[PDB]
């Protein structure tokens, strides 16, 4: 019945390995017992085979295979030779052709003449047999190719160096990765249309990139430099010291830094170091440094583009566009140039010249164009940027300054800078040989292969990454078993094989074993673990079949045998030491200098003790060798290892000291040393990365400087952007679907307190992790505009869990210590603890409610300002077990928390005697502790020091004479003690049914101010009560004899001082004894106002008062004074008292802003009311135009503005008052109940306290005490503010 019909199949594919995509080959030797790079030197066909092949790829990481054989053929009638690699079963496709063996064609010498063309090494040793000659550059070349070193200090150590060095054979050429000065001395060369790239140059000599010197007339030319560069003794960003030589059309754009102490002469600058020729030029230059120095004396002199400039040495058209940071004011640091004077008998007639010179720099404690300014000034043109020229001058606390030694310009320098209209140039990338892919991309079939698909080439290039090592035939047809719906149809990253959670590397140690999953990294971020179980035992490449794909998975490496290589160099590894001469000559460092900042002391035994598994795992993610028996390749690798042990073993202590944090299990040093191809750029290689790290130098592996050191050395090896790019990245893939901060959070072993402020509004803004907005610590730290940004790593890596806690807030994040804290009291152990986090939580609370009530306040669209970061330090003064003392212990010290924190963040604090101080951006608590009650007040003290200038004024600066203490104490901060009897807003501080006796103050802040009109109404009572009492007691005292008026009352008066600008405008007010004729005048309350009398009661003083001091006043002790400085600024004492009457009379913005905050300085300008401080015209703000601004017309001056205050009182409080008041008035032998019900009786006893306390007079230490004046007046505002809620009401009207 059935009729049998056949079925064609379709037929096997042999799998063969292969090398798909090459870049470049390179073959070395053993010549000369040392391995050496071999680039056509071979010129006759070897006699023995000792070659190694290393093919270079750009798709996966390199393949060292021997050499099999060597013969000389053509291959298209030109001499070449065959090298022939091996391999146990590779395979090389041409032409639709296997062939056995990978084999390349090597050609001879090139016919390239006039000049050495090939690499650096070559470059180098012909400059070096021949300094004389032109050498131009015939490819993009790079600097690691030379061992860089015996003891020497450049590449080229000759004087004479390189006279005619060209670099444009037909488009111009680079030189990568430079690591030392180019050459050491430079005399009559022309340098021209040279491009370093990436240099990272350090040198404790005079360290520059392209020379070190340049003696006769050197011209360099197109010069363009980059990277980053450390020195000690100077630094140049091209040329250390020019004399006669014209440096022009060049650039540099990177990092300098020279942050030792040392106390020796330096010059260092981001151009050139020194110019000290008659004929020395720099003309149209560009230099974007990001300089951080420390001159400390005036010797050393930063410099910006040029340092010490000498013997009419010119600067023509150059520019600066960075940020110059030095550290001390002492040092003569400049924008431009550092200095422009003679350092012989100086005559100004051989003074630097400067000529079309801008600067858009961001100098701190420095200059802005010269650092060094005299009267034969020769700048003869210089322009500016409207930028930070902040010189740290020193208050009782810090704070910032300008320099003014500056001819300033507004934002057209996007004009300005393009006067040099040149902009690109095309430097070529690192040349590639070819690539023997197999997919051609022009189809002579439809199909590129026999079986390949048009619609799947994202799949086979998908499944390169799954199969790397095999043919192209089994690429294809494992890309044709891709299930349709599988979601390998998206574009893939390279996948990592993790092991339940455990990224392993060692797959010859742990093939066996399976690797139960396999997590796939796609473009998207988004990852797909898979499940593997190891299939086949196909030794040369392990065979994982994925659980249900029917695909396959091979990792990327060949499971060789790393025994030997281990027990060859753990020998020499092991005897490495901290304090040994070879980690100081590894790190190009003095002998003078410590490696205590480097705070790798523990970490070092740490990864020596355990080096073995660390170097097994590093070799096996380094690179491929196909080997069976022989050890050409081993030899080689235990060669390089050995060779850079030192070097090898810091960089990989550096890189496990700050990357122990881990992702759900998964350790990110796993991630950081091994699989760099994490993010793509599978070309880099673990061990020579590690091994560029270590060789970094001092500055580079520096603890502070770990974000700058990965951003710039770290990265592109990964194919990151930044390190916090690469961290949200690895947050991504490992752990996703949780926010960054909260991985912090649950990472880092920090005590993290975060206080949402009680509104809902802002709370809701701060609970979306979106940042500028945020509340999280992560998203703070790691944003822009803040500072230390070094403090993420050591954060997250933490070792003990209760060394640091955390306190962040809404416009702050503060940092503190649990052994700040520790005591007799307090020992290490579980009191310390719940004692720390119970006060942090409850300081956490203070801080969210301070500034909930100055959100509150704010109403101009100030309080989208209060969402800055302004760090928190605590003292350092850790304390002990066994005493109760403190020990300061900066740096340099044992103390884990200082190596551990405070010591990577690379902040110093300078460590003042008493007190807080603020620093203009920041604030630390020298004697008080962040966690006390006074620490609330202290707080609110120094952040109306941070936030004056911007965040509390609306926006306006301090008024012209006005010191930074003049608001804190006086008019902003918080009072010390409940019962202070000053007049002032409790903020921070809630009292709890124990200070309801004496109070004298807010007890709730979080529920009395609700809005500005509710501040405007407790000051407005509460200045209705203080004039209903300085109404009652000047009608006494003005009913008084002569004597003791004259012993009661004192006269107030403005004197005048020169403030140490040129201006003497500034008042300072001044209590005087007054005479007998104004004491005569003295018959009725009015004629108080008038002859500015004070009271002597709360006011102690019988002499001058001082400018920026902390001064209060008094509830009780009233100022019949109406003080105004019609010349200028007021006072810091009558200024305190009228803006609190301002503050009563108008609201907070439209009174009380204008009289304290220089709001009126345009209108003071068209006015004519103009000064000139420190160099700058700025308007002067009489008090007769604040009162005209405030007031529109109705007061002609402040005396009408008092008496018309007083007769409003007067008119409400002569017919009403309540009857409420029940003061007792005496401890014993008492008056039950005064039941003051109408004015007359409070009256009548003020008038009799008065009177009785004119007679039998104090005038003694203690007038609080033993007065009962201020007894009946405290009794009466306490009743009084008992009576009333707090403040809502102090005489009802309407009935």
């Amino acid at each position: 019945d059935e009729k049998k019909d056949d079925i064609k199949e379709e037929k096997q594919v042999d799998k063969k390995l292969e090398l798909r995509n090459i870049s470049n080959v390179e073959l070395y030797t053993l010549e000369n017992n040392k391995y050496r790079h071999v680039s056509s030197l071979s010129s006759v066909p070897t006699n023995p085979e000792a070659y190694f092949m290393k093919v270079k790829s750009e798709n996966f990481k390199d393949v060292m295979l021997p050499v099999k054989s060597i013969e000389s053929a053509r291959k298209d009638n030109q001499d070449v030779y065959k090298i022939v690699g091996q391999a146990n079963d590779l395979i090389q496709h041409e032409n639709n052709i296997t062939l056995e063996n990978y084999t390349y064609y090597l050609p001879k010498t090139v016919n390239s003449e006039n000049g050495v063309y090939t690499s650096f090494k070559n470059l180098v040793d012909a400059m070096n047999i021949n300094p004389y000659g032109t050498f131009r550059l015939g490819a993009t070349m790079d600097a690691r190719e030379v061992e860089l070193s015996d003891g020497q200090e450049s590449y080229i150590n000759k004087e004479f160096s390189g006279k005619l060095i060209g670099e444009n054979k037909g488009k111009y050429y680079a030189i990568y990765n430079l690591k030392k000065p180019l050459f050491k001395a430079l005399s009559h060369a022309t340098i021209q249309d040279l491009s370093i790239k990436e240099a990272n140059v350090s040198s404790k000599e005079d360290a520059a990139t392209i020379a070190k010197e340049a003696k006769n007339d050197t011209t360099i030319a197109n010069v363009h430099s980059s990277g980053v560069i450390a020195g000690e003794r100077s630094i140049g960003g091209l040329i250390s010291q020019v004399t006669d030589s014209t440096i022009s059309n060049s650039s540099f754009t990177g990092r300098i830094t020279n942050t030792y102490d040392t106390t020796a002469t330096y010059q260092i600058g981001g151009l050139v170091g020194k110019l000290s020729g008659v004929g020395a030029l720099i003309e149209k230059s560009i230099s974007s440094i990001d300089m951080a120095t420390n001159a400390n004396t005036g010797d050393q002199v930063v410099g910006g583009v040029a340092g010490v400039v000498d013997k009419k040495a010119t600067i023509r058209n150059s520019y600066v566009e960075g940020n110059l940071n030095n550290v001390k004011p002492f040092g003569k640091v400049g924008g431009v140039v550092g200095n422009l004077w003679d350092r012989e008998t100086s005559e100004v007639s051989n003074s630097g010249n400067l000529t079309n010179v801008l600067s858009d720099v961001n100098v701190t404690n420095g200059n802005a164009i010269a650092g060094y300014d005299f009267n034969g000034i020769k700048a003869t043109n210089t322009y500016s940027n409207k930028n930070n020229k902040v010189v740290k001058v020193v208050q009782v606390d810090d704070e910032v300054l300008s320099k003014d030694s500056e001819e300033q310009r507004g934002t057209v320098l996007e004009n300005n800078i393009v006067l040099e209209k040149k902009i690109e140039l095309v430097p070529k990338k690192n040349t590639k040989i070819e690539d023997f892919n197999f997919s051609s991309r022009y189809e002579t079939d439809y199909k590129n292969l026999k079986d390949a698909d048009v619609s799947r080439l994202r799949v086979y290039k998908n499944i390169e990454k799954l199969l790397p090592f095999y043919n192209r035939e089994t690429i294809v047809k494992y890309g044709n078993l891709v299930d349709a719906n599988n979601t390998l149809y998206t574009k893939d990253l390279v996948s990592v094989v993790p092991m339940k959670d455990k990224e392993v590397i060692s797959d010859i140690n742990k093939n066996k074993t399976s690797i139960n999953k396999l997590l796939l990294h796609y473009s998207d971020n988004t990852s797909q673990t898979l499940d593997i179980k190891y299939l086949q035992d196909f030794s040369k490449v392990a065979e994982y079949e994925i659980a249900n794909t029917k695909l396959i998975y091979t990792p990327n490496t060949l499971l060789h045998s790393y025994n030997n290589i281990v027990k060859a160099v753990l020998n020499d590894l092991k005897s490495v030491q901290y304090d040994s001469d070879a980690v100081r000559k590894v790190l190009d460092i003095s002998s003078n200098i410590k490696l205590t900042e480097l705070y790798l002391d523990e970490q070092f035994t740490k990864t020596k003790a355990n080096i073995e598994d660390s170097l097994s795992k590093l070799l096996s993610a380094d690179a491929v060798i196909a080997e069976n028996s022989n050890s050409i390749i081993d030899n080689y690798v235990i060669e390089k290892i050995k060779n850079n042990k030192e070097a090898l073993l810091l960089g990989l202590t550096y890189l496990e000291r700050w990357y122990n944090f881990k992702y759900d299990n998964t350790s990110a040093k796993d991630l950081v040393l091994y699989h760099l191809d994490f993010f793509g750029k599978s070309n880099s290689s673990a061990l020579d990365n590690v091994i560029e790290l270590g060789k970094s130098g001092f500055n580079n592996l520096l603890a502070k400087n770990n974000v700058i050191t990965y951003n710039v050395l770290l990265s592109k090896n990964y194919g990151t952007e930044g390190l916090f790019k690469a961290l949200e990245g690895y947050r991504k893939v490992f752990l996703p679907n949780v926010s960054n901060n909260d991985w912090f959070k649950t990472q880092s072993k920090a005590y993290i307190v975060e206080e949402k402020s009680t509104i809902p509004e802002v709370s809701s803004k701060q609970s979306k992790q979106g940042t500028e907005h945020s509340i999280g610590v992560y998203d703070r730290l790691t944003s822009p505009s803040w500072k230390y940004q070094s403090m993420v790593l050591p954060l997250l890596t933490l070792p003990e869990e209760k060394m640091i806690f955390m306190i962040a807030n809404i416009s702050t994040i503060g940092f503190g210590a649990y052994d700040r804290y520790r005591s007799s009291e307090y020992p290490k152990g579980d009191k310390l603890n719940r004692f720390v986090e119970e006060n942090a939580q409850a300081a956490a609370k203070r801080f969210r409610d301070h500034y909930d009530y100055w959100y509150k306040i704010l109403d101009k669209e100030n309080k989208e300002k209060l969402f800055r970061s302004v760090l928190v330090y605590d003292a350092f003064r850790f304390g002990n077990d066994t005493n109760k003392e403190t020990q300061e212990a900066n740096f340099e010290t044992n103390n884990p928390v200082i190596k551990n924190f405070f010591g990577p963040a690379g902040n110093n604090v300078v460590h003042n005697k008493h007190g807080a101080y603020a620093t203009g951006d920041a604030f630390y608590y020298m004697a008080y502790r962040m966690l006390d009650k006074s620490g609330a007040v202290t707080y609110t003290h120094e952040m109306t020091h941070n936030s004056d200038r911007e965040i509390y004024l609306g926006g306006y600066g301090r008024r012209s004479g006005l010191g930074p203490e003049f608001y804190a104490k006086g008019l902003l901060q918080a009072p010390d003690h409940s019962y202070d009897p000053t007049i002032t807003i409790n903020s921070v501080l809630k009292y709890d049914d124990s200070e309801n006796s004496t109070r004298l103050q807010i007890a709730d802040p979080t529920q009395r101010f609700t809005n500005v009109e509710d501040l405007h109404n407790y000051m407005h009572n509460m200045f209705d009560l203080i004039y209903t009492l300085e109404i009652l007691e000047g009608r006494a005292v003005a009913k008084l004899d002569y004597n003791e008026k004259n012993d009661l009352l004192r006269k107030i008066e403005n004197i005048y001082k020169k403030d140490p600008d040129g201006n003497s405008v500034y008042a300072t007010n001044a209590v005087r004894r007054l005479t007998s004729d104004e004491i005569k005048n003295l018959t009725s309350f009015d004629k108080l106002i008038e002859n500015d009398v004070i009271t002597r009661r709360g006011y102690i003083d019988q002499g001058e008062y001082e400018r920026n001091g902390y001064h209060t006043i008094n509830l009780f002790s009233p100022i019949y004074s109406a003080l105004s400085s019609k010349i200028g600024t007021p006072g810091d004492l009558m200024g305190r008292r009228m803006a609190f009457e301002l503050l009563a009379a108008k609201g907070y913005k439209e009174g009380m802003v204008p009289y304290i905050s220089n709001q009126y300085e345009k209108e003071a300008k068209d006015r004519g009311s103009k000064i000139r401080s420190y160099g700058k015209e700025i308007g002067l703000v009489t008090d007769d135009l604040v009162l005209e601004k405030v007031f529109n017309k109705k007061y002609g001056s402040w005396v009408e503005f008092k008496k018309d205050m007083y007769k409003e009182r007067v008119e409400q409080f002569s017919k009403l008052n309540r009857v409420s008041f029940f003061d007792p008035n005496g401890p014993w032998g008492r008056q039950k109940n005064v039941t003051v019900n109408n004015i007359s009786v409070l009256e009548k006893m003020i008038e009799t306290a008065v009177r009785e306390d004119a007679e039998d007079f104090t005038a003694q230490v203690y007038p609080d005490t033993n007065s009962r004046v201020l007894k009946l007046k405290k009794a009466i505002f306490k009743a009084y503010l008992d009576q009333t809620k707090d403040f809502r009401t102090s005489i009802f009207g309407g009935k």
